[PDB]
């Protein structure tokens, strides 16, 4: 509902994700919003 499926995270910057996920991992530097 929040999550835009597809997107990047970085070390300072992320999505909303209600139900998704964000890899912004502390070993990554481009993540991305998706389902589990």
């Amino acid at each position: 509902q929040c999550k835009p499926n597809g997107a990047k995270c970085t070390e300072i910057s992320i999505p909303p994700c209600c139900s998704n996920f964000c890899l912004r991992y502390a070993g990554q530097k481009s993540g991305t919003c998706a389902n589990r």
